[PDB]
């Protein structure tokens, strides 16, 4: 009922000004963040950098400053 979303590459993420998180405990009692409105997440790759839309209601599995690798996951987002 949700699509994960995965970093193509590795890099820096960036939360950014329009994004409003807060704490949330998921499904699978994993401590992470649920997005309470729309906002791009920013993934600066070497390469490219790699904006997504999140939807309120989203989970966040990153925090902004995070370095991830490639494949990480970085949200889910309900359909």
């Amino acid at each position: 009922t949700a699509r994960l979303l995965r970093a193509p590459v590795a890099g820096t993420i960036k939360l950014g000004k329009k994004a409003r998180t807060r704490p949330y405990r998921t499904r699978h009692g994993e401590e992470a963040l649920l997005a309470e409105a729309n906002f791009d997440l920013v993934l600066e790759g070497k390469g490219r950098k790699e904006t997504f839309a999140i939807l309120q209601g989203s989970t966040i599995f990153v925090q902004d400053g995070d370095k991830v690798a490639a494949e990480a996951i970085l949200a889910e987002v309900p359909v």
